[PDB]
Parts: C-alpha cells; sequence; structure tokens
C-alpha cells in the first residue's frame, strides 16, 4: 500500500477491529456481514460496468436486472433475517438505490400484515420470482406532506362490486413511487374512500396497471418515469394516471376498515405496526457521513500540497489544522450518529416489551424523537458530506472521489419519512405538551425530564458538557414556549401563534436532539472494555459536544450556561483535540469496514494508491471511446 | 399567469424595472442586455432539447455546436465589447459551461497580451475561424493549489533549437483544463523552464496536440477527458501527457524572459470579482425558483377552517428563503464595489501609487472565499425548501449547484484564500502596533451598540470583526511564544486566522449594502432594499451570536430583540418577494426550472416535462424481458 496510508495506520494506538465489533454489534456480527457482502462481492452475477460510465437507461436497467438476481439469490441462500436482507441488499447496489425497494419494504410486507389469504394468492405470491412487482403510491403532484389534501377517489359501484380509482386532476396524479415508473405491473394505491355518498378518509386498494408477460398498461392506465433527477438515476421514480379504472371489491385492503358489498361502510397497537413506525435514516445518516469522511480521510492522508514549513517537503494535507478541523468533527459527529442509531434500535426493541406489558406510556416520546433524529442526524450529515467532497479540493468534484454520488444518494432522505421541517415540528409539539403538564404540576419522566427544572457547569468533563447541552434544551424550550404564550395571550387563534413560534420551535427541537446525542455517546463510553478504543472515542466524544458549543456560542452565552471565558477554552481545546485524533484518523475510518467497492472511490481506495489508479478510471471514461469526438467533423472540422 | 403569482405582483410596493436598472448599472444596459439576449432566443441555431434529456456526450456535442456557432454569431453582429460578449454567451449556453470557455478566457486573452508578432500570426489570427482552438493548461494531478509543486518540464535544446515538453509522473500528467478532452488542437502549457543545466521557474509554452483537419493526437501526445462529474457534463475537463515533445524554440511566450539559441535566460483579481458575481447570480436564480414555487405551492395549514395557504405564508418557509433573498442582493452590491474598486486602485497603478495593492489583493480573495461559500449553501436550502419536488431537474436548481459549486475551489481554494486575507489582516495588525495608521475598508484596526439602526449594526460587524482579528493575533503570539517558530505557530491558529478574514468581509458586505441605500433614487425601491439590508445584518449576528456576545459587543438581551426584528422583516419582507426575484429579470429560458416558471402555471407544465422525458420513448423498458420476465 501507499507508505503514507501505512504510515497512518501503523501511528494507531487502538486496534480498529475492535472498533468494528462494536458498530456491528459483536464481533459475530462482524464475521455474518463479512460472509454475507463476500457472496455478492465474488459473484459475477453481481459484477458490472461503472454506473457512472452508463446513461441514466443502462443505470435503471443494470439495477433491475442485479435485483432480479438479488430475489432469486437470497430465495436460494435463505436469506430471512431482516438485517442480512439489508446487508446482503446494501453489498448488491453499493448503497444505491434499486428499483424493488418498494416492491420489497412496503408491497409485500403490506400485503403480509393486512391482505387476506385470497388477497396473499392473487397478490403476494406471484411475486416470488417476480410474476407480479408492486410499489406503493401515496405521493401526488399536488401532496406530499398533506395527505388530507390528497385527490385520488375510490367510489365504491353497488351495482357491479366493484371500486373506481380515479385521478380527477393534473394533481391528482400519483408522483414519485418508486418502481411505478417502468417496473411495477401493480401498485397498491391510497386514495379518499367514497360510498353512499360519504368520504371516510385515506383507504389503500391493490390495483393492476400494467398488464402481466407482456407489461403493457391496461386500459384507463396511464403511467411513466417522472424525469431526470439530481440523482436516483437508476430508480424510476414515477406517475400514475387513473382513468375511472374499475378494480373488484376485494381489493381494497380491509383489516381495518371494510366496504360491505351493498356500499356499507364498516368501522390497536401491535408489533406488527410497530414495524412499520420503526425507521433507519438515523443509521442511514451514520453510515453516509461515514462514507465520505472515510473517503475524505484517507485521500487527506494520501494528497500532498503547499507548505507548512518552506524547509520541508510538501506534507499531507491532514496536517494542516484547516484540514483537520474540517474532517475530525464530522468523524466525531460520524461516530456519534452510529451510536444514536444503535440507541434507537435498544429503544424500538425496549418499546415491544413495554407494550406487551400493556405499557405505551412512552410512545408519544418515541414518535416525537423520532422525527426529531430523522430530521436532525439527516441535515447534519447531509451538510458534513460536501464538506467532505469540498476538503478534497478539485478531485472530490469527479466522480472519481465518490462523494458526489453519495450526496446526491443520501440528500432525499432530508424529505423521506416527513420534510425534515414538518417533522421538527412534530417533535416541538410534544415539547410544548409536555412543557404544559410541567406548568400544571406533574413531574415529566424521560429525555425530556430536565423540564422538570425550568425556569432557567465544568466544560472540562463529560458530564459537564452533557449538562450545558441539557441545559441548553431546557432554555430553548422554555424561550419557545413563553414566545407562544405571548401570541396566544394576545388573543391570536392557536394556530396564528404556532406559525409565528414555528422558527423558536424547531430551534428547540434541534437543541433537544443535540442533547440526545450528546447523551448517549457519553452513556457509551464507560461500557467500552478495550481501554485503548475507550480512550479513542472519547477524545472523539469531546470534540463532538465541544464543537457544538462552539457552532451555537451564542445558544449557551445567552443561557448563562457557560462564560465568554469558557468559550475561549472551548475553542482552544477543540484544537487541541484535532491533534490527539491526528495518529488514529485513518484507523478511525477503517474501522468503519467499507470495501472499495462498496465506497466506489478511487480516493478512497483502502491501499491509497489513488493517481494511478485515477488515470485508468478517466481513460476508460466513455467519451475517450474514440480519440475524436463525432461533435469534431460536424461543428469544428 | 397562475392568480397566485399575479396578487403576489399586485401587492408589491415598488417597481421592480428601477431595481433591475441598479442591478444593471443604468437603464440603457438593460435596455441592451435584453436586446442581446432576445438576438438568441429567437434564434433556431441556439435551441435543442432539454440537457437534462440528453447523454454525457450529446451535452458535450450540443455545447460544442454552440460555441462555435456563437463566435461566428458574434463576429457578424459586431458583439466585441467584452461585457456585451458575457450577455450573449449567457444567453446561448443558458448559464450551463462551454468548451470554448478558456479559448476565449485564456488563450486568446494570452496570447494577444503576450505573444509576438510571428506568434500573433500563427497562433491568435488562426483562432479567428476557429482554425486553433485552444486552451490554458496550468493544472496537474499532482498539483492545482501549490504551483510551484508542478512537474511538467520544458528542457531547452539548443542543438535542435527546441524545448522538450515532458510528464515524467503519473502526477504531472496535465488534469482539468476545460477543453483540453476534445475540444483543442493547441495548448498553453505551463512548465518548469530547464536550460543549460538550470532551471529557472514556470513558463508558458504554445504546443499543439492535434493534428489539424484530423483532429488525431500528435506523436508523443496523449490527451483525453478525464471523466464524469458532480457537474460540468457539457465540458470537456481533460488530461495531456507529453513524452518528451518537441515544439520549437519560437514557440516560448518570451514576453517577460527570453531563450536565445545559445540557451541563456534573460531578463487574478478580475476573475475573483467575477466569481463573486458569480456567485450573487448562482443565488439569484434559485431564490428566484424557490420564492416562485413558494408563491405557487399550496399545502398542510394554519388554521383549521382556512384552505391550504401557500407554503410562502409559513414563517420556518421565510425564514429559510428571506435571508438568503437578502444575501443574493448584498452580493451584487459587493460585486459592484469591488469593481469600482480595482478600477480605482488600477489608475492608482499607472501614476506609481501601489500603497492599497495589497489590500485590493486581500480583499478580492477573502470576498471571492466569503460569496461563493455562502452562496453555495444557500444554493440548496433553496431546493431543499421546494420539498421533494426540488430534487428533480425540474426544478433546475441541482443544475444550478452542480454548475456553481466548483467555484469554491477552483481560482484559489476557499480556505487557502482566506489564509491570504488573513496573512494581510495580520500585517495590518503588527502595523498598527508599530504605531501606524492604516487606509482603507481596514482602518477601523486602528482602534484595537445599537441594535435598532442602521448604523449600530454596521458597527457591530466592525466591531466583530476588530474582535476575531485580535483573537488571532493573540493566538499567533501565544503560540510563537510556546512553540517558537513561526510556521508551526501560523498553523496552529489557521482557523483562528480563517475566521477573522470571515469577519472581516462580512463586515465589507454589510457595510457596502449598508451605504448602497442613499443613493437610491426612487423612494419604494430604497425602502424595500433597506428591508433587505436589515434582515442581511440581523440575520448574521443571529447566526453567530456567540462571537457578539463572546466581544461584549451586544448583550443576551439585545440577541433577543435582533431575533425579534428578524421575524418582523420577514412579514414586511412577505409582500414583495416575488417582485424582488422578478427584479433580477431571469428568463425563463435561462432559469431551465419548470417550478420557477414567471407565469406560474407549474403542474400542468411539469406533467409534459416528465411525458418527454428519456425514459418513457417507450412505454415499456427494454430491461423487462431480458432480466425482469
Ligand atoms: C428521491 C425521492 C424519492 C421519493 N420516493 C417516494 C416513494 O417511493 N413513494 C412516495 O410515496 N413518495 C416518494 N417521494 C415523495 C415524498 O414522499 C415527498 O417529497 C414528501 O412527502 C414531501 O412532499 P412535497 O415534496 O410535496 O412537499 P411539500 O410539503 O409540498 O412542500 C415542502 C416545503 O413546504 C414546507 N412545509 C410543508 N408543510 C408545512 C407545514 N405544515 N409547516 C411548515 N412548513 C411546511 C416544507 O418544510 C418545505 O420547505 C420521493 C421524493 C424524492 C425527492
Ligand atoms: C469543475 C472544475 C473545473 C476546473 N477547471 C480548471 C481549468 O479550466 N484549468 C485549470 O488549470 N484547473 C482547473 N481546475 C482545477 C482547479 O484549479 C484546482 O482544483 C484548484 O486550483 C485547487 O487544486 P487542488 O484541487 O489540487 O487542491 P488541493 O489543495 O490539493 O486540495 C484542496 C484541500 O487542501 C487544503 N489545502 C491546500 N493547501 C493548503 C494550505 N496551504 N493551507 C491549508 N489548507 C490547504 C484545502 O483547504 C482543501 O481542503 C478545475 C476544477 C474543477 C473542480
Amino acid at each position: 500500500m501507499n507508505p503514507d496510508l501505512r504510515k497512518e495506520r501503523a501511528s494507531a494506538t487502538f486496534n480498529p477491529e475492535l472498533i468494528t465489533h462494536i458498530l456491528d454489534g459483536s464481533p459475530e456480527n462482524t464475521r455474518r456481514r463479512r460472509e454475507i457482502e463476500n457472496l455478492i462481492l465474488n459473484d459475477p452475477d453481481f459484477q458490472h460496468e461503472d454506473y457512472n460510465f452508463l446513461t441514466r437507461s443502462q443505470r435503471y436497467e443494470v439495477a433491475v436486472k442485479k435485483s432480479a438476481t438479488m430475489v432469486k439469490k437470497m430465495r436460494e441462500y435463505g436469506i430471512s433475517d431482516p438485517e442480512e436482507i439489508m446487508w446482503f441488499k446494501n453489498s448488491v447496489h453499493r448503497g444505491h438505490p434499486e428499483p424493488l425497494d418498494l416492491h420489497l419494504g412496503m408491497f409485500l410486507p403490506t400485503l403480509l400484515h393486512q391482505a387476506t389469504a385470497e388477497q396473499q394468492e392473487r397478490f403476494f405470491m406471484p411475486a416470488w420470482n417476480l410474476e407480479i412487482t408492486g410499489t406503493y403510491a401515496q405521493t401526488e403532484m399536488g401532496h406530499g406532506t398533506h395527505l388530507r389534501g390528497l385527490e385520488t377517489t375510490a367510489t365504491y359501484d353497488p351495482k357491479t362490486q366493484e371500486f373506481i380509482l380515479n385521478s380527477p386532476t393534473v394533481t391528482s396524479i400519483k408522483w414519485w413511487p418508486g418502481g411505478l415508473g417502468k417496473t411495477s405491473n401493480h401498485a397498491i394505491v391510497l386514495a379518499q374512500l367514497i360510498t353512499q355518498g360519504e368520504c371516510y378518509g385515506l383507504h389503500a386498494f391493490v390495483v393492476p396497471i400494467r398488464e402481466i408477460g407482456t407489461h403493457k398498461p391496461l386500459p384507463g392506465i396511464t403511467v411513466g418515469d417522472i424525469g431526470p433527477k439530481f440523482g436516483y438515476e437508476e430508480m424510476d421514480n414515477g406517475y400514475l394516471k387513473m382513468d375511472n379504472y374499475r378494480i373488484p371489491r376485494e381489493n381494497m385492503l380491509m383489516k381495518y376498515a371494510q366496504v360491505k358489498p351493498d356500499g356499507t361502510y364498516v368501522k390497536k397497537l401491535t408489533y406488527g405496526t410497530m414495524v412499520f413506525v420503526r425507521s433507519f435514516l438515523v443509521g442511514n445518516a451514520a453510515q453516509s457521513l461515514s462514507k465520505a469522511c472515510t473517503i475524505a480521510i484517507r485521500y487527506s492522508a494520501v494528497r500532498r500540497q503547499s507548505e507548512i514549513k518552506q524547509s520541508e517537503p510538501e506534507p499531507q494535507i491532514l496536517d494542516f489544522q484547516t484540514q483537520q478541523y474540517k474532517l475530525f468533527p464530522l468523524l466525531a459527529t460520524a461516530y456519534a450518529f452510529h451510536f444514536v442509531g444503535r440507541y434507537m434500535k435498544e429503544t424500538y426493541l425496549r418499546i415491544n416489551e413495554s407494550i406487551g406489558q400493556g405499557d405505551l406510556s412512552e410512545l408519544p416520546e418515541l414518535h416525537a424523537l423520532t422525527a426529531g433524529l430523522k430530521a436532525f442526524t439527516t441535515w447534519t450529515a447531509n451538510a458534513g458530506i460536501e464538506e467532505c467532497r469540498m476538503a478534497c479540493g478539485g478531485h472530490g468534484y469527479s466522480h472519481s472521489s465518490g462523494i458526489p454520488n453519495i450526496y446526491v444518494t443520501f440528500t432525499p432522505a432530508c424529505t423521506f419519512e416527513g420534510e425534515n421541517t414538518v417533522m421538527m415540528l412534530q417533535t416541538a409539539r410534544f415539547l410544548m405538551k409536555i412543557y404544559d403538564q410541567v406548568r400544571s404540576g406533574k413531574l415529566v419522566g424521560g429525555m425530556v425530564s430536565y423540564l422538570n427544572d425550568l425556569p432557567s457547569v465544568d466544560i472540562n468533563s463529560l458530564e459537564g458538557l452533557t449538562e450545558a447541552y441539557k441545559l441548553r434544551a431546557a432554555r430553548l424550550v422554555e424561550i419557545a414556549a413563553k414566545n407562544l404564550q405571548t401570541h396566544v395571550s394576545h388573543r391570536k387563534s392557536k394556530e396564528v401563534a404556532w406559525n409565528l413560534t414555528s422558527v423558536d420551535l424547531v430551534r428547540a427541537s434541534e437543541a433537544h436532539c443535540h442533547y440526545v446525542v450528546v447523551k448517549v455517546f457519553s452513556d457509551k463510553l464507560p461500557k467500552i472494555q478495550d481501554k485503548a478504543v475507550q480512550a479513542v472515542l472519547r477524545n472523539l466524544c469531546l470534540l463532538y459536544s465541544l464543537y457544538g458549543i462552539s457552532q451555537k456560542g451564542g445558544d449557551f452565552l445567552e443561557g448563562s450556561i457557560i462564560t465568554g471565558a469558557q468559550l475561549s477554552q472551548v475553542n482552544a481545546r477543540i484544537l487541541e483535540l484535532l491533534t490527539l485524533i491526528r495518529p488514529n484518523a485513518v484507523a478511525l475510518v477503517d474501522a468503519f469496514d467499507f470495501k472499495d467497492m462498496t465506497l466506489g472511490s478511487v480516493l478512497g481506495r483502502y491501499d491509497g494508491n489513488v493517481y494511478e489508479n485515477l488515470f485508468e478510471w478517466a481513460k476508460k471514461s466513455p467519451l475517450n471511446k474514440t480519440e475524436v469526438h463525432e461533435s469534431y467533423h460536424k461543428h469544428l472540422k
């Protein structure tokens, strides 16, 4: 390997393999994930020309065959555990999105959970070999966040006992569903149920959209791809227009609501529904940030440029303080998000045990924390990925860095499972609700128990830093509450008040979530058995928290949480941590255990042999298919 | 038009035309710019299918076709004024980069300002009928920022009287030059001059790389495209490897240094100013789209009873877009300021007065980094403020983002630039330390409160700048003191130094924006810009409250009033949002945005766009039969 990377790995003060165990959950987990990864790696059926060297059409085509192959292979290998299916799918698509995401993630799961025996035989079973391919169509051109505003109608017809699915306007057309564009022949559509002159709200219906065998669109059906996007080249995000399309009455999912043959409309928290409330975007954020950091840091250890001292030769750019400042706080963030994502997993499991005991008390906080962490981590990871890219200089801009694809692939996560701003406002509804409760004399519990200490620190220890974040969260919640009451007590409608306090409310949710990450990171440390590993993660933990304090110094000063002098100490300690982390930077990134193939990066290769490979890469790219480009003869010659 | 956009326009308290006048510098500049943009809009030779519906190869091809026609068309129309050239070229490529960029910006300009009668005869003249297509090759795979690290050599050969251009290592291969991939048959190459066993530094040579008429790479010449990037699809950024490749000794640009047959060796600010304008323009486009779309898009609710409101009515939406709108105008003004400044200092240089040249270099480097980094993040905020729809190329913001973002790394990597600014700031600091009075925009360092006034806010930025410079200076001393080494000390203080330059530059933008108001003749226009200026200043104080609180420049109670004033200002700006974006005068064609269309008729046009998308050439995709069946 490149002498420069070898030098970095030799300076590491800890064994990176021990951290990999921690990330996967156990040594055993690491082995299994690697085993599954190697199944795809050495399988030529999963190999193909570099995504970036292919047109959009060819990219979608490649994704399709790999997904089709993926299904057959997972069936044959007997991979049923959801975690293992995740690892397997990750290795096959290398973080890239694929056309069977909704089919496997929402279509089959919804049928398995709510469909009747006859329905599953008609819609679930035929999918085993993809005879049937489905997707979930909810979003419309005119409504994404505001569901109640959806326009698709499903009117019951007593005479023929079938539903009439209709897209009355341009805005009503379904828009975005992955696989809806060209892959799926069936789609579970969400529509406003209409029967006996009454609208009963949103209900789901199984609707065939393409003829089996020929894949031609069925009469009354209009489907297609929505066009090119920032990223997602391999995903056929689509649109669906239904011209008073008829389907059997038995195609409605009736586990919760039913429609009798005469048109009469009739009418719990389970482990079943809980699987749907589950989210993996926090882990997704951690992972994407990690990939970017791995690339940027390795490259920064490989790239030599400029000079620190005129007498010495060009140093590694990772020797520059500004370089370390750009990347080490993000590396610490990457780790913080991994621990938070693991905490959430733990919580889901803790919550099921509570539900099984009849205790639904922590559900409100779960839903608020879930919406909050999702927005906090996705936004932070989003910006962090681009910093990593720009930290690589000009080469970061080339697809050979691998970062532009990571960013473009990850960024819509700020939209998935609820707009980030809307989600933060959801977290704020809960924070205000708990605040009002404490106001009326109730002692509250949970991560939000600090509210019991309203109304409104040793900056050197982890405990004092956690406390500082706790106090800052309390302070921002207090500011939002008071400001909210000022509008209300001004005779304004609770709603107008809400809007006029929304910026403040989002900030309260943000502060709350940041405090949660810090506490979770800090709580992790005492549980690390290996002292060397513990020491490094501690430095990363100190950097994450100190850096957050510097980033929003105003929050801590305004609340008199820290003094101006303490802010100076915080800033100084941050610079000191950068160098303490420096000798371990590479090994910390190696611990993420990404294979070159997943990274899709010349610059971030494990071996550090960037330059020779960067040249081969460019020479094999499409514009060099010929020495002279036809445009020459036609317009220049 | 969409009645939602017309009611937004009807509520405007000023005439947008007057702001366009201010943006173009004068009413006549507008009329003239709008003339050119029309020469092109109605010309079939510049029409083609949406770039986003084409492959990388087809994009490059369309760019090449348009640029070639561009040169012919300009010459024939009489467009030679380099300003009118920007407008024309901007309309033609609809804001996208083009393969003749270096040819017109570096090749010709360099020849025209350094070539001899013989050279300007066989090099400059041919680049008339594009007979010759050239580019400038500086950057190498191994070096971009630190030029004296370049490896390309030009070893003079006394016997045959010709320089030998060589790429000894993989890292020495030229990398990135636009037009170097498949467009140019000639390239001015920057290389280490070596003659008579001695290296004399970097010098520029003109080297033919492709055979005229066939475009075949010449013997010893290896050329090609460097591959696909985040953006720049229509640009053939390339690589050049020269294997002991010989060129007439007479091919060296000897305007400043010469090499006779004996082998005896003898004897940037405008571009950064351009990028600041490029930052303002890109930010403006994004804002125009995001704001127009926010007035068109209705969703969710405020009051239970009322119908879905335009998302522009949500405070959060206003908070995301109005501060950025104010930033776009702020950046346009500081850009104009930079222009006035370099023109003035240029005039001094000519009279032997170079007293303001160091500040000019420093300010120009700092503002470039400050505005490009700010606009960069702002373009993405505009995209995300559009919801999922923003992610689609139908929003046109992703292309804007991808096209503008490299501005943060080329022409001086932002952090390196800020570091240069900091070097100047420290010098000035040491100068006042010695007891000297300094002038210029930095005269506030000779001195080493009211949140409700324009003057007080400007004053607040001044002190914040002074405070950060002082913190950097103090930390720098503390390090030279403890570490006893200047280079090590500089490095351990570099984050503080960058922060001080950022603070200095922010102060400049505010001050410039503020000094611009009294010069506005129309009262209504002056009134709206004033709100944007207050928003800009107040927003920055909130964003980095700790800087002001730390320096006892503002109290906690004042920070609170700042935040309250920002919210109030969003409200006061709301009624003028669309008109303020309309003022930019961007045409639908150069915006390439369905969501930001001037008429506001989004949805109907959106479906048509998707319907026309490449993946819908057929109802069923080929991949179905061969894989999913
Ligand atoms: C890559 C990608 C893939 C997708 N895949 C799928 C898929 O497979 N299936 C599917 O069903 N959908 C999919 N979608 C659509 C996604 O579900 C929607 O984008 C999401 O629901 C938000 O809808 P919208 O974009 O119209 O947002 P809108 O809410 O209409 O607009 C967003 C803007 O309005 C603001 N806003 C909205 N309501 C409020 C409020 N009450 N208060 C304050 N601010 C508010 C937002 O914060 C934001 O600035 C995808 C989108 C993308 C980009
Ligand atoms: C779209 C695009 C188009 C381009 N077009 C052209 C073109 O037409 N012609 C051309 O010649 N070039 C072109 N380039 C190359 C561009 O000029 C270089 O990328 C730029 O000069 C920066 O060089 P670098 O990428 O090697 O940076 P590097 O410096 O190698 O790396 C950047 C990183 O190193 C850090 N760093 C470097 N030096 C220092 C220092 N002294 N102190 C502290 N930190 C430091 C930076 O802060 C940053 O994080 C283009 C690049 C792009 C992306």
